[PDB]
RNA sequence: AGGUGGUGGAAUUGGUAGACACGCUACCGGUAGUUACGGGUUCAAGUCCCGUCCUC
RNA sequence: AGGUGGUGGAAUUGGUAGACACGCUACCGGUAGUUACGGGUUCAAGUCCCGUCCUC
């Protein structure tokens, strides 16, 4: 028998499942995906995702892979799949990927995106999927201050307690009344991202200094900075890989929000 | 007793209710809004909305009004309300509006917005709320051809069978992989909007002539043009009013999608 | 000057209260389990008045 | 050349089938109610093969 390895770019609005990973009781993405996906090969399939993203967390670039003895025409895998998939999980693309690949492992670096309302007045354009902030923010600052964590420092101050991850780019802008964050750090420590935002969103609305970003970073402490950033607003928009593999990689959303 | 009239800009993701208007059995916006809203004055309230928008139809500018003998500090009306409101209905603003006002009636002209995916691959960034199209579209055209219904003609060709409504602006663009439509016609005939899109979306993917827009318009027939446009993708982003009244009017979404 | 779940610690500074972190018991990363009292005003009270009983 | 709910009329041209329109019975704008047959291949068949029985 020939086992075929193929990773696929899946896309999923969180909001309603309890995160990625399984565990007999409730319901997860993987659960959903695993099942459907495997139903289409009669050989019970198990997926290997590249970012065990948890509850109320969205993805639009999450990519997974797996092996099988079954064979398709790139269709069951694309069109097929999300057909047996609940309208909040989709496939985006597929690729006959070389055995030496790994999703979690071949991975080289990630990129998340944080969204936020600001009207002072909870949105209705779907709750779960944005988190809105009250008191008025300041982009110029948000981004202004954050832009220095790219150094590389001890993020031990943002790990919910190797605290040496490498940041490549920060970026905090206000496309509309929303403010949008994005980062492409080599790797990530627990939440972080999230504890970053809070501890950055704080600076946004003032209440804290502009320079303060460098304080707690250097300070090197979690039990100092701002509260972890809600949840319903994270967007894993794509994980970076090597070009040997050559994945298909399209617009990372989460919506019009251009790459 | 002094009855107070006040209209308020409400915002609502459709998707899950069965439209605006009530009727003992199921569940509607108005139902939701009516209730909550009225709970906050102990005088059973009835709303008067300015666009009885139906099932799976979104609003982000829908505005309603009503009268009451109760009195507030602009808070129960804003913050209060959507607190007693399900996360898919929000208030956006309120205004102590002059008795001579009317929501449906004082209205002068409307503006809808249509969204669409195009990946060939159903999105997961919430279904209900977008409708995605298969075969690849053409904005340059979409908008190119539509731009002539602003004349005013017999739309009797788009009324699901006075078929003389006045169009002020059409507009069909591709902010991202989405294509986005918007129109500000004085008034509207049954669906229309919707039957327009289909009969315009057709031109988008070809299958029909570029000039064809003027054909059926002049043709003056419904049982000729393309199928009515899905549903889960309409966005009543604001209704235009007179400046005597002076409403507060903020960004019309539906998201970052800038005014 | 105040008092919130097994603690710390918050509440668009009248609005689904317990966010966010944290601790031990289970159980195949989860899910379960282990607003001081009495009134009052208001459409609503952790937050506002009258009180009893606490507290550095 | 084909055959789909009370009809017309479609199905990312193997994928939750009945979209979109339309007709009469109720009932305080709604909600209810009034894939030709037998097999086969495939993980899946309105759509693909073998068939019976229809059809301009
Ligand atoms: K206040
Ligand atoms: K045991
Ligand atoms: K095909
Ligand atoms: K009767």
């Amino acid at each position: 028998p020939p086992v075929y390895k193929i990773a696929l770019g899946i896309e999923y609005d969180g909001s309603k499942y309890y995160g990625w990973q399984r565990q007999n009781e409730v319901r997860s993405v993987q659960e959903k995906l695993e099942k459907a996906l495997s139903q289409v090969a009669n050989e019970p399939i198990t997926v290997f995702c590249a970012g065990r993203t948890d509850a109320g967390v969205h993805g639009t670039g999450q990519v997974v892979h797996f092996e099988t003895t079954a064979l398709r025409k790139d269709a069951a895998w694309t069109l097929g799949v999300n057909a047996n998939l609940p309208g909040d999980i989709a496939v985006r693309w597929v690729k006959t990927v070389p055995d030496d690949f790994h999703a979690r492992f071949s991975a080289t670096a990630r990129r998340y995106r944080y969204i936020i309302y600001n009207h002072r007045l909870r949105p209705a354009v779907l709750s779960k999927g944005v988190t809105h902030f009250y008191e008025p923010l300041d982009a110029e600052r948000m981004h202004r201050a954050a832009q220095c964590l790219l150094g590389e420092n001890d993020f031990t101050s943002f790990r919910a307690v190797t605290p040496w991850r490498n940041v490549m780019h920060i970026n905090v802008t206000r496309h509309g009344p929303y403010v949008v964050v994005d980062i492409k750090a080599n790797a990530f420590v627990h939440h972080m991202v999230r504890n970053i935002v809070g501890s950055l969103m704080e600076v946004g609305a003032h209440n804290q200094p502009e320079s303060w970003i460098a304080e707690l970073l250097a300070a090197k402490d979690r039990t100092l900075a701002a509260a972890t950033a809600k949840a319903e607003g994270l967007y894993l928009v794509a994980v970076d890989y090597p070009d040997r593999y050559d994945l298909p990689k399209p617009p990372m959303g989460p919506l019009f929000l251009a790459d």
